[PDB]
């Protein structure tokens, strides 16, 4: 009833695990028990990516716990201008969604923020995959998808923002932290809940014209995103260059599909099957990259989306669209099929995706000066 979505993935993040054992440098029961209380709330939100059992709550719990604590490696106590003496006591090492296995280290406590948080991001895009793709997903499965997409647009859009800009040793290029990679997320994001914001303005029953608007502009992001890596290195980002300009043609062809209807609305049915033609064209397109897709080695399972539902669905609309408008042309309009596709100058008046603003939680209460002092 709800339809299913087909969200390509790029792997979670590993790390190396951390002790938070600094030997002499710390003493007394207060700094003792802090450091145990880092090394288990770490563990636990570790713990948690995987767990198929994890909710949003579950989530949001453990990352406010860990990242309350991790925050005393960071902020000042007492000055927003100062910052904490222990941001370089640790170091931190995680691999990154494109490389593989290979991992990367800093020595800033800035830089684990920043990486688990980008874990945590990548987990809302994930369950909201699982969701997505479930045969039997309800409305409120659906609704679930939508925002917790839209929570992780806006932590990667936080991170980079507010976060990535404190780095005094900066990422390397191909790495989740570097300027490219995590705006490309920020924007699928987006485009992946603008999908299930599609799906629903027609369950919905709105106009044609919203719908098309709406696709256009999902395509939009999906093309921007497509660009933002292009000037990658082909061997780790073509696979999920091909998964983004797969979907921006598929999107280009729902933007025709209903464009035409909004056409046939109009009496310029002439008009609306060129328009279902040049959806034809955007679909076999998008068929094609499918195939691709299928054939491209790179980060991800290997996934053949062409036989897909969603897939299907829209060749299905986009074939009997058009044969209705034929049909509306010989019986109703007997109008010209103008030679060249309409250009689409579409703007959504409603249903854009915008990121939910993130913020981490404050330091936790459990960080005071005699603690600090704790370290030496």
């Amino acid at each position: 009833g709800v339809d299913t979505h087909w969200f390509h993935r790029n792997p979670l993040k590993a790390t190396a695990p951390v002790s938070f054992n600094y030997y002499g440098v710390v003493t007394g029961p207060s700094a003792s028990k802090i450091c145990n209380d880092l090394r288990s709330s770490r563990a636990r939100l570790l713990e948690l990516f995987t767990d198929l059992s994890c909710n949003p709550e579950m989530m949001k719990n453990a990352a406010d716990s860990y990242f309350s604590l991790l925050q005393g490696f960071i902020n000042s106590l007492d000055e927003s201008t100062q910052e904490s003496k222990l941001r370089y006591i640790q170091n931190f090492k995680w691999t990154d969604t494109l490389q593989g296995q290979v991992p990367s280290a800093q020595q800033d406590a800035v830089f684990e923020l920043i990486s688990m948080g980008f874990n945590v991001a990548l987990w809302y895009t994930k369950y909201a995959s699982r969701l997505a793709g479930k045969e039997n997903i309800t409305e409120d499965e659906a609704k679930e998808v939508h925002r917790s997409l839209k929570i992780a647009a806006g932590i990667f859009k936080h991170l980079k923002e507010s976060h990535l800009p404190k780095l005094i040793t900066p990422a390397e290029k191909g790495r989740d932290l570097e300027s490219r990679l995590i705006e490309a997320y920020v924007i699928q994001c987006q485009a992946e809940a603008q999908e299930v914001t599609i799906a629903r303005a027609i369950e919905l029953k709105h106009a044609p014209g919203l719908i098309a608007a709406l696709a256009y502009e999902t395509a939009n992001f999906y093309q921007k995103a497509d660009h933002t890596l292009s000037s990658l290195e082909p061997a780790y980002s073509a696979k999920w260059r091909k998964y983004l300009h797969l979907k921006m043609c598929f999107y280009t062809a729902y933007a025709y599909c209903y464009h035409g209807e909004t056409l046939l609305a109009s009496d310029k049915c002439g008009e609306a099957i060129r328009s279902l033609q040049e959806a034809e064209k955007l679909y076999a397109k998008a068929e094609a990259l499918c195939k691709e897709y299928g054939e491209t080695k790179g980060p991800g399972p290997t996934v053949k989306p062409s036989g897909h539902l969603f897939f299907r669905k829209l060749g299905n609309l986009v074939k009997n669209t058009l044969e209705k408008c034929q049909r509306e042309n010989g019986f109703i309009y007997f109008q010209k099929i103008p030679t060249e596709a309409p250009q689409l100058e579409l703007k959504a008046n409603y249903g854009l995706v915008e990121p939910i603003p993130f913020e981490f939680p404050p330091t936790s209460v459990q960080w005071t000066p005699e603690t600090l002092a704790a370290f030496d």
